């Protein structure tokens, strides 16, 4: 019922746990959105991806404005629409799909030319506005991702351009009725690896004030000891009254840390990606199911996973899919996948909820390490 | 509940409505089979392939024995278990597949010596054995599929080869009791397009017994009206009171004209395959959605569809899936074709057993070559 109501239920140490109630649903946290890139979860019905767990799925406006478009989106009645998903759908903004996916690219002030993986524009205006036709449920500010690594100087210029960038998403997407009334807007915490830089950003970004506010610029090549080091001092930083997003994060181990400092939102495409590619997560750490030890092994995927696939299906069927390139194969191994993630971030939710959450952390990596 | 009972319950012309009841469920015909070829239909849960209608599924001898092997799906507890379909399974013998798939063939009284697309021999007795393993419900006679054209001559020995096979897998299948208990054996009519040998293929046939009877050696590249014709003639020759099977077919058009003549039974990859090419079955002719005209329609890939892909999405996203490879988008596709398919075939028995099935052909064409 209401726009965006972020309400924080449990606390251990700097983990939370919670609700945000918007107006397509209430999304549980800490929360993982599977990745919709080309407005569909990979392999997997939204009634399916629903039936796993999620509360909200992540979509993308760089890949949505190439294709299918985001005014023919509008035109057939908006995203949630269109893919069959009417539940809370967070939009990527842009910037950091630009960088890494476009095959040439031009900066300024202005924003970022680029070409099609043809040629386009996005700034924080044009951001915005694709994000309100596509009918996004939380809208990310436009902003720069700072390459890794990065100087002091360098980090400092893109962090900086990125908070002007920001309170020119923050001024359009008030600007759009519609847009303010009925969505949510997060802003992006930039400054790579620095404190100071990541302290300007954070108070530039609690001056113009936002319903959210991600991370970024991490996950970005500098590994997971490097990463949290930056959480430490970085989440701290954020409004404690609002919600905390983590971009493009990432393996459980990651998740379960990230949380540790005060994370409530993930995405990533390795459920889904890794997948496609044979790779199931269990309790024990992940397998590869391709692998020969399968091809008779009658058990589950996991042994207490409860998701419809691990219910029906063994191993070996499953091996037996994915060599032989069957599509089914990437169906059922994405549906246990997202499922294994969902169940993970119950289990975080519960554990915090009860007061346990670091006895769970500690057991849960002593198993999947094991 | 019974082994294998078939029962006619109306008729017009030489079309016929009834059931085939089994152990594992009730097979309403005229049927259609989705084909299972490596123990999945392809981008389709059983589950969804049990929704559009299916009350049987074929697999295959020859694609199963590679992989993953007959021996090793028993040890896994057999095919249904196995790929988790609890319903009837027809298993074609291998006789087909060996011929046209298999890049190297040696042919004798004993059987077929070929190598793996690996050294592999087919015989009756080795056919009969795999299905065994395999656990199918209707067992087809394992025979060698005369290629067309052919001589009479070579038609003729080419049959009464198929017809000695013929006996063999019946004394094979026969000597396995928990087959001959729990399963059925359907024997292949040959003879090409000659007549008189297609008579005696049959009375061979008859002379022997079967549970049911398959018309082969058609769908070979004859084209519908020299297949029609030979149909005209070959069911006529087959025991009225049991199954009749047409092998491989087939397009909407061809299952219409094949009841007509007294066909009980087909399989075809043709909702499946051309579903994940991006051919849709409508009642008014296909259509290919990748088209351009498609990339902003909103209505269902069929106006009249009760299958789940129609009640819910649109041309317009089906077009986008499929142009951008997305497994969703084969999925979708081809959980509508084989639900058209399933639903042609309900019309069929429908309009049969209310005694206007002439008018509803009639209708059908018209409306879907229009
Ligand atoms: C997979 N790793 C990953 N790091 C990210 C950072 C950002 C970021 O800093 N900005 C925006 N807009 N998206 C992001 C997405 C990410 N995805
Ligand atoms: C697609 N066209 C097609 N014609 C067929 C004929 C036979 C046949 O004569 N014998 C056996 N064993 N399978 C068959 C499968 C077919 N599939
Ligand atoms: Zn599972
Ligand atoms: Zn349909």
């Amino acid at each position: 019922r209401p726009r965006f109501s972020f309400s924080i239920a449990a606390r251990e140490g700097k983990a939370r746990t919670g609700t945000i109630e918007m107006k397509r649903g209430v999304i549980r946290t800490p929360a993982f959105m599977p990745v919709g890139t080309a407005a569909t979860v990979k392999a997997l019905k939204p009634e399916t991806v629903r039936a796993t767990g999620a509360d909200i799925i992540l979509g993308n406006t760089y890949h949505l404005m190439l294709r299918p478009g985001a005014e023919r989106i509008a035109k057939l009645g908006g995203l949630h629409s269109f893919m069959g998903w009417d539940r809370p759908i967070l939009t990527d903004s842009g910037g950091y799909q630009v960088m890494s996916l476009s095959s040439l690219t031009k900066q300024s002030e202005e924003g970022v030319t680029f070409k099609s993986h043809s040629r386009h524009m996005l700034s924080p205006e044009r951001s915005i506005e694709i994000q309100h036709l596509l009918g996004s449920d939380i809208v990310m500010a436009f902003n720069e991702c700072t390459p890794y690594p990065a100087t002091p100087s360098r980090a400092a210029s893109s962090m900086e351009r990125s908070m002007r960038w920001a309170k020119r998403s923050r001024d359009a997407f008030d600007s759009r009725k519609e847009q303010a009334e009925n969505a949510a807007l997060f802003g992006i915490q930039q400054g790579s690896v620095f404190e100071n830089l990541r302290q300007q950003s954070a108070d530039a970004l609690a001056e113009i004030g936002f319903d959210g506010y991600a991370v970024g610029g991490l996950a970005v090549g500098e590994g997971q000891d490097e990463m949290f080091r930056v959480l430490d001092f970085s989440v701290p930083m954020l409004p404690d009254d609002k919600p905390h997003y983590l971009m493009g994060v990432g393996k459980p181990d990651d998740i379960v840390g990230a949380v540790e400092r005060g994370i409530d939102m993930f995405d990533c495409v390795l459920p889904t990606r890794s997948g496609r590619n044979g790779q199931a997560f269990t309790w024990d750490g992940p397998i590869n199911i391709r692998n020969a030890r399968f091809s008779e092994d009658l058990k589950p995927l996991d042994s207490e996973c409860h998701c419809a696939v691990c219910q029906k299906w063994s191993r070996a069927y499953i091996h037996h899919l994915i060599r032989a390139g069957e599509i089914l194969g990437a169906m059922l191994m994405t549906e246990h996948n997202i499922a294994f993630y969902q169940q993970l971030m119950q289990k975080i939710r519960d554990s915090i909820s009860e007061g346990r959450f670091s006895q769970f952390a500690q057991d849960f990596r002593a198993r999947y390490f094991a």
